[PDB]
Parts: structure tokens; sequence; C-alpha cells
DNA sequence: TTTTGCCATGTAATCCCCGGA
DNA sequence: ATCCGGGGATTACATGGCAAA
């Protein structure tokens, strides 16, 4: 099982600005994202996903 | 890869038709009627479906 | 026709998407 | 983060069927 991390406030800056503009990731941009981020792909699908279910039962 | 002998095609067939999704007592039934293992049943459903949207 | 021998098609399986729990 | 249980897109590969001397 994936560990889970915490976002530092500059990737959560970064995420939510991202989200901002679209609330799904294709494939490069996730890349891009991470490794701007220095955050894994699976934890940046990850928040993506779970962000999306949060806004959506708010 | 395992391939499915002509009774068990015809019989995921004849279930298929009666209920093209699975419930996982009717796929846990068939898979041990047939001797086949769940998930190459699962499977078999999944690119049944998948099949025929492909033809329309 | 035979007897190869390649390749096209079919399909079981894999990968990754998603929402929901 | 996990897992499930859909989907679409492919990929690997067995084999049927055609090609050809």
């Amino acid at each position: 099982k994936r560990p889970r991390t915490a976002f530092s406030s500059e990737q959560l800056a970064r995420l939510k600005r991202e989200f901002n503009e679209n609330r799904y990731l294709t494939e490069r941009r996730r890349q891009q994202l991470s490794s701007e981020l220095g955050l894994n792909e699976a934890q940046v699908k990850g928040w993506f996903k779970n962000m999306r279910a949060k806004i959506k039962k708010s």
C-alpha cells in the first residue's frame, strides 16, 4: 500500500489553482504538475479524485 | 490465456441473454457450475458488453 | 489437390479512466 | 489512501483461413 503524505501549503496552492481551471487531469498535465511539485503522480491523481468527490458532496 | 469449451460458452451466452450484468452471487454460482474462476466469468461478461457496443 | 507459411481476425486479458463507498 | 465495479482502449496470442509453388 502507498504511504499517505501531507502536502505543503505551496503544493496545495498550486493544486487548487490547477483544479480551478480543470477538475480533470490529462496524462501530460499530471506528469508536468507532479514533476513541478515534487509529488508522486499517484498522489496528484489521488488529490484530484478526492477533491472532485468533496466538491460534489459540498 | 484460457479457452472456454462450447458448453461453457453456451451457458455463459444463455446467462448473458437473461441478465447482462452479474451479481456477486450469480458470478460465484456460474463459476462453480462451469468450473471457472470468478475473474474469468466476470471478464467474459465485461468483454461481451464491450464487443456488442463496438458493433453498435 | 497438397503442404507450407504468413497474416487477419477474434478474444481473453491488461491497463487505466471514472464515481462511490 | 483503499477497494470495488463500471467503462474504453489496447495488447498478446491462438488459430482459421487464405496464399502460393
